[PDB]
């Protein structure tokens, strides 16, 4: 529901991912990935609270899980087809991306 939820819910199947022993397994912690970003991408950060909807800050903080639903697409696509091991180096691309937004706005 809010923003520390969907933060967690990133980070949990981050995990689940890591540990899958199959594809399809992959695939679900990817959905409910997906599912907890966009969630995440109609928050306002505490760091933005004081700034404007329309400003450059909140669009890139947008945009920046426009970028990571867009992985996950791509891992999704892996995953679907049966190739665990690619499937999970796919979501290990994921954390330089969560690591950069949080630099600038964690
Ligand atoms: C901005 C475009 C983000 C990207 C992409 C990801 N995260 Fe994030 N994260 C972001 C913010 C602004 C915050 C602070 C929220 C707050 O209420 O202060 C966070 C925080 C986290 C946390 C822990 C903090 C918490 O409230 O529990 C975790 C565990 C976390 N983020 C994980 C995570 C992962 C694994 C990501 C990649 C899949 C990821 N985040 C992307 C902003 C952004
Ligand atoms: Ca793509
Ligand atoms: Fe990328």
């Amino acid at each position: 529901a809010d923003l520390e939820d969907n933060m967690e819910t990133l980070n949990d199947n981050l995990k689940v991912i890591e540990k899958a022993d199959n594809a399809a397994q992959v695939k679900d912690a990817l959905t409910k990935m997906r599912a907890a970003a966009l969630d995440a991408q109609k928050a306002t950060p505490p760091k933005l609270e004081d700034k404007s909807p329309d400003s450059p800050e909140m669009w890139d903080f947008r945009h920046g899980f426009d970028h990571l639903v867009g992985h996950i697409d791509d891992a999704l696509k892996l995953a679907n087809e049966g190739k665990v091991k690619e499937a999970q180096a796919a979501a290990e691309q994921l954390k330089c991306h969560c690591n950069a937004c949080h630099q600038k706005y964690r």
